[PDB]
């Protein structure tokens, strides 16, 4: 054996000899560091018993246990494997009890399979029977994806467990962590996963949500193939050298799914297309959001609404933080410390903002004749909470505002319940916007006020690696029971199931309209329902750092919509840190400055009216607005078709190994890069630009890089962005808030390649209503340049905006001078437009031209 290739069979303490006997495994104390000195044999797990039988969908096969005795508790001695030929690039296969029925995710999207193996497989499914083993080939060129032979299938009722090998190290995905890199090296490495409210520091432990997907680019070619695991239970990855991965879970069943693509973003679209891509936001919510806990008091908000906006800063979004509460408890206000709050409100939205408010699960208990508290009381009257394990006293835990009951969203008359709480509370104050947070369950207690009993559910055979190394810790008890079934089961589905219910509540709420959901827990598949931010940060310059790949990650999630507490949530921000941060942040595809209770201020204006950090913030939010309907089109194209929006270097460049594990670095769609500096001093950036022509957002000059790394100098106020040669960025003159940003001229920024062709796109509908994608009720236009050519081609016009709106200038980069330019509408000449060429840089500039958005022209020239 290989010591690389090892599994580990004492993985719950420290390996000794005695136990390693006791279970029938390998010893070998021989090792390097981390390498299992006990380890399974090649022989002993499970094994096919007679044939395959071929299905409609795929095959089934019986799988029989070689008998050994109870370690983890009771072992399956007959599992079944079911298996799916669902598409020609997803695969699915899952090992259940043959005798008994066990819990499966109640997910809201993914749908059992019925009828017939797909036509045209790209892959190739083997099985092994002595013992027993699955492997998944890619078709075209017999690359092994999936191989579980190397290690054993467990399947115990609190201890399931598969392994496979992996074709390389390019592997990204797994969650929720900080993983500090976005490339796992595939070193001893275990991530627990359990939803948790836990600081996202260097620890690497389990955080707020649970996300068992991983993408691996197989190789230069881009060839590249995802899995994922549908199971909700405690859990935790494994990966090692091998290279290979294992998941080892404690409860529910092995389904997974495995998907193949010809490249990464085509591994994310396969997955999104199973679990359900992201909605499409509100184009508001794409703009700025401050933030923070304990403003105390609406004198001290509205003053610090008041410096920003005096300032110019876009700024679209204010939040409100349990501070907005009487005494921390949903669904009110403190008519004293915010009394005037619906004032404010109409203030915000007369200056064009939008009001976010903070919505906590747990509901007050403490409701009295004198003193009625009407959530409370109307949510017992429904019987709607979380009960004990008796299963009909309300299980009582402790939050913000005291002794508390927790909602069981995962019973669909509590979100009738919630909705009308909502439906109330909106009635007083007109928010516009739900961020839900606490929402792993967290409790402010271990379990419940009184504990938890001892039983197998809250002290399992085996406790993955969680934080505190128990389950119920400041969480509900696991023996807990709701809908869906007992805690244990379904823990990492409280804050999905909360995301879903909390959907439900916007249909009526706010009718026809998206809105806007932030969460801080999440599932597969939350970004259908919600945005998320990364958490309880640091101001540290480790945290600014650790931002991206999380970034990244969710974005491989289906939730586009992230971005940590830009400036640090915990700690006195220092300004260099928060003005990098600030640049950063401009480019997150969630934005939003947001403080703990009681650090010194970090809104941007509170730096000074006239600092650096003011100055610099605003420079780069102005970028932000003027970029955003390419930032909104590439939503579009994540929620329509599942491309990612914040993306990886290699994403675009795979060819290139240099790319592979750039993490301080990332893209906006295919042609913006973007690149911070993130270390203290620094006034330069360690940079790799790829294989591609580049040019400077600002000035329009094309870089000498290309497919190197370099030292970009960045100074106190600068970021840098360069766009990719071949595409075309549709922009809008920017304003304070997106309302009014969206009634500005457009204009293209038309970024030449090698060729001198560049192509592009833009989405366009009323930026609000829900189902403008479903309903057919948007543009979308295409833009191509050849030589001396752009076309405007339009692909879909059900959607003509009132504020007559048209492309007004046309910035061309790395272009010789243009000359005779002549606009055309379907045809006919022509109104001649302006053109201003510098030489030395080689930019064009096209005005005095008006486009209507949505007809079609051709704009021409000579050279
Ligand atoms: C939690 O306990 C309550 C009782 O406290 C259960 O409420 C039941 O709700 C249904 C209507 O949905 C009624 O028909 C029953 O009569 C209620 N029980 C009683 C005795 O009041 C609720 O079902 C429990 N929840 C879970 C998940 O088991
Ligand atoms: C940005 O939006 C503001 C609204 O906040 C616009 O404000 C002005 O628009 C008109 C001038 O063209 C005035 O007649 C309005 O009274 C005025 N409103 C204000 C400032 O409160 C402004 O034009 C927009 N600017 C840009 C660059 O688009
Ligand atoms: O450390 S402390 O701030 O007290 O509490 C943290 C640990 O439980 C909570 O997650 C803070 S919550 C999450 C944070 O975004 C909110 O601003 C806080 C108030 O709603
Ligand atoms: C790990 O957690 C401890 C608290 O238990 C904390 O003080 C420490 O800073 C963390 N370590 C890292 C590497 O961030």
């Amino acid at each position: 054996v290989n010591e690389l290739e090892r599994i580990n069979c004492i993985p719950d303490q420290p390996p000794t000899k005695a136990t390693c006997d006791q279970r029938g495994c390998c010893w070998n104390p021989q090792g390097a560091v981390s390498v299992p000195w006990c380890y399974y044999s090649k022989n002993h797990s499970y094994h096919v018993e007679g044939n395959l039988v071929n299905t409609n969908a795929g095959f089934t096969a019986r799988l029989k246990n070689l008998p050994s005795s109870p370690v983890f508790g009771s072992n399956v001695d007959n599992v079944l494997l079911t298996a799916e030929y669902q598409t020609s690039n997803r695969f699915h296969f899952k090992l259940t009890d043959q005798t008994n029925n066990r819990f499966e995710v109640p997910h809201e999207h993914v749908q059992s399979f019925s009828g017939n193996a797909a036509a045209s497989l790209t892959y190739q499914v083997e099985i092994s029977r002595q013992p027993f083993s699955i492997k998944v080939t890619r078709r075209s060129n017999n690359r092994v994806l999936f191989d579980s032979s190397i290690g054993p299938l467990l399947f115990a009722d609190q201890f399931l467990q598969l392994s496979t090998r992996l074709p390389s190290t390019n592997v990204y995905g797994l969650g929720e962590h900080v993983h500090q890199q976005y490339r796992h090296d595939m070193n001893w490495k275990t991530w627990p996963i359990f939803n948790r409210d836990t600081t996202p520091n260097g620890n690497g432990t389990n955080l707020y949500g649970a996300q068992t997907f991983f993408l691996c680019l197989e190789d230069a070619s881009g060839l590249s193939f995802g899995v994922f695991l549908m199971n909700s239970n405690a859990m935790e990855v494994v990966l090692q050298p091998a290279p290979a991965i294992t998941y080892r879970t404690i409860g529910g069943i092995l389904d997974f799914y495995v998907f193949l693509g010809n490249t990464p973003e085509q591994v994310v679209q396969e997955y999104l297309e199973l679990i359900g891509r992201p909605a499409l936001p509100s184009y508001w919510a794409l703009g700025f959001h401050l933030s923070r806990y304990e403003y105390g008091t609406l004198d001290n908000m509205r003053e610090v609404v008041e410096r920003n906006r005096a300032a110019q800063l876009p700024y679209d979004v204010q939040h409100a933080d349990i501070d907005y509460m009487d005494e921390r408890r949903d669904f009110t206000y403190d008519s004293v410390d915010f009394k005037g709050f619906p004032e404010f409100v109409n203030e915000l939205h007369n200056n064009g903002q939008k009001l976010v408010i903070i919505v906590d699960p747990a509901i007050s208990n403490n409701s009295s004749s004198s003193k009625p508290y009407g959530p409370y009381d109307r949510g017992s009257d429904m019987k709607i909470w979380v009960n004990s394990s008796d299963g009909v006293t309300p299980l009582i835990g402790e939050v913000w505002p005291g002794q508390t009951v927790f909602p069981d969203y995962t019973n669909p008359n509590c979100a009738v319940w919630w909705t009308k709480e909502f439906e109330l509370f909106h009635n007083q104050v007109e928010f516009d916007g739900i961020w839900i947070d606490m929402n792993e369950v967290s409790n402010f207690v271990d379990g419940s006020v009184s504990g938890c009993s001892t039983n197998n559910l809250n002290n399992p055979p085996f406790t993955p690696r969680i934080l505190d190394g128990y389950l119920f810790c400041k969480t509900l008890c696991m023996d807990a029971v709701q809908h869906w079934g007992k805690q244990y089961d379904i823990h990492n589905l409280y804050g999905y199931s909360m995301a879903v219910a909390t959907a439900e509540a916007a249909k009526t709420v706010f009718p026809n309209k998206r809105s806007f959901i932030l969460t801080r827990s999440t599932f597969a598949g939350s970004g259908k329902f919600a945005a998320h931010w990364l958490g309880d940060n640091t101001a540290t310059w480790d945290d600014l750092r650790w931002s991206i790949p999380g970034v990244l990650e969710f974005n491989l999630f289906g939730i586009p919509m992230v971005g940590p507490d830009i400036c640090g949530f915990a700690l006195d921000t220092p300004e260099e840190l928060c003005r990098r941060w600030m640049q950063l942040g401009a480019f997150y595809p969630f934005s939003r400055n947001h403080n703990g209770q009681g650090y010194k201020d970090q809104d941007p204006a509170s730096f000074g009216a006239d600092s650096l950090l003011l100055n610099s913030s605003r420079h780069y939010l102005n970028i932000r607005y003027t970029l955003l309907p390419y930032l909104y089109t590439l939503f579009f194209r994540a929620h329509s078709r599942g491309d990612t929006v914040a993306r990886p270097l290699l994403h675009e460049f795979y060819e290139d190994n240099s790319t592979w594990d750039v993490h301080q670095q990332f893209l906006w769609g295919p042609g913006l890069l973007i690149t911070p500096v993130l270390d203290e001093g620094a006034e330069k950036v360690m940079a790799y630009v790829p294989d591609a022509v580049w040019y400077d957002y600002e000035t329009g000059s094309q870089v000498r890089w290309r497919k190197q790394k370099v030292e970009m100098e960045l100074p106190g106020d600068k970021i840098g962005l360069h766009l990719r040669g071949g595409y075309i960025f549709p922009t809008q003159q920017p304003n304070t808030t997106t309302l009014a940003s969206r009634k500005n001229p457009l204009g293209l920024i038309i970024a030449l390649d090698e060729n001198k062709e560049a192509k592009g796109e833009l989405f366009w509908d009323d930026g609000e209503t829900k189902d403008t994608v479903a309903n057919k009720v948007y543009l979308l236009c295409e833009f191509s340049v050849t030589q001396n050519r752009l076309e405007v081609n339009i692909s879909q016009s059900t959607y003509k905006d009132p504020n007559n709106l048209a492309f007004n200038e046309i910035k061309i980069l790395g272009t010789e001078e243009p000359s005779n330019v002549t606009v055309k509408h379907n045809g006919v000449p022509s109104t001649s437009p302006t053109v201003t060429y510098d030489s030395n840089l080689k930019v064009a500039i096209i005005t005095d031209i008006d486009l209507l958005l949505g007809e079609a022209y051709t704009v021409e020239w000579a050279h």
